[PDB]
């Protein structure tokens, strides 16, 4: 690829965020004979069940509804292998700094707050990290638990969860077992503290020696040690700047461009990636990040780019 919009989390053989390949099919005979009335733009385009419409190339097929979905770009796949699109994240190409690391990093995943904050996949990974260690998972009721935007912004929880699977297999383990030792916990319980171990325990709540019985060990629960006798022994100006929409310096690629044919400035007026030349007697299509004819593999990489 020259550049990908999209990635997914591969499930087999990478276990493991990969940049996707879109993919659109007529959602009546599921054959990838759907010619759209106009292309994607967004990600409510792609994941909304019917939101766009064309006309199937079928002969028999009366199919007008799209049915948009993602594969592993990483290798080859079959026609339908496929993976979940990890929409929260982004190419950074407009050079947005972390709202937590402030360096300059690319994927980065943005948050569903009204501020679109964000944060690099490290400073992710190591937010969620935190929060598990900490227990500052947040309960949705229709859910689970998850995490805000990292602000601490309202109306911002990750509600798709594979965005989780990409801590890797042992922090996102950690992840699964979190609501089931947070019902201990609030029963007034105690995690083991052995590593590996973790079992939810529920013993008499005045007993401070409390044996696992996982793992067989008795410890204290007030010091966490094994058991014994007697006494135990976010940037105010990064949160401005890490901001989606924020108004940005001018990079390497123009925001104006001129058409690859004629040589006209044209201006570009939504997220689709497809575009085709204003001036009568030109009419090139032509995509605007590779400047090039239009064509199935820019359709494939990046047919639309938040
Ligand atoms: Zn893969
Ligand atoms: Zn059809
Ligand atoms: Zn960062
Ligand atoms: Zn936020
Ligand atoms: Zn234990
Ligand atoms: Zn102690
Ligand atoms: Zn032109
Ligand atoms: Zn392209």
């Amino acid at each position: 690829s020259i550049y990908n919009s999209f990635y997914v989390y591969c499930k087999g053989p990478c276990q493991r965020v990969q940049p996707g390949k879109l993919r659109v099919q007529c959602s009546t005979c599921r054959q990838a004979t759907l010619t759209l009335t106009q292309g994607p733009s967004c990600w409510d385009d792609v994941l909304i069940p019917n939101r766009m419409s064309g006309e199937c190339q079928s002969p028999h097929c009366p199919g007008t509804s799209a049915e948009f979905f993602f594969k592993c770009g990483a290798h080859p796949t079959s026609d339908k292998e496929t993976s979940v699109a990890l929409h929260l994240i982004a190419t950074n190409s407009r050079n947005i700094t972390c709202i937590t690391c402030t360096d300059v990093r690319s994927p980065v995943l943005v948050f569903q707050c009204n501020s679109r904050h964000v944060i690099c996949l490290d400073c992710f990974h190591l937010y969620c990290v935190t929060r598990l260690n900490d227990r500052q998972f947040v309960h949705d009721p229709q859910l689970g638990y998850s995490l805000p935007c990292v602000a601490g912004c309202p109306n911002s929880l990750i509600k798709e969860l594979h965005h989780f699977r990409i801590l890797g297999e042992e922090q996102y383990n950690r992840y699964q077992q979190y609501g089931a030792e947070e019902c201990v916990l609030q029963m007034g319980g105690v995690l083991c503290p052995r590593p590996g171990c973790g079992a939810g325990l529920l013993p008499e709540p005045d007993q401070r020696k409390v044996t696992c019985e996982g793992c067989g060990f008795a410890f204290c629960r007030e010091c966490k040690e094994a058991y014994h006798e007697g006494e135990c022994s976010v940037d105010e100006r990064a949160a401005e700047q890490a901001r989606w929409e924020a108004a940005s310096k001018e990079t390497i690629k123009k925001t104006t461009k001129p058409c690859p044919r004629c040589h006209v400035p044209v201006e570009k007026n939504g997220g689709c990636m497809h575009m085709k030349c204003p001036q009568p007697q030109c009419r090139l299509e032509w995509c605007w990040n590779c400047g090039c004819e239009w064509n199935r593999v820019c359709m494939g990489d990046h047919w639309f780019d938040v």
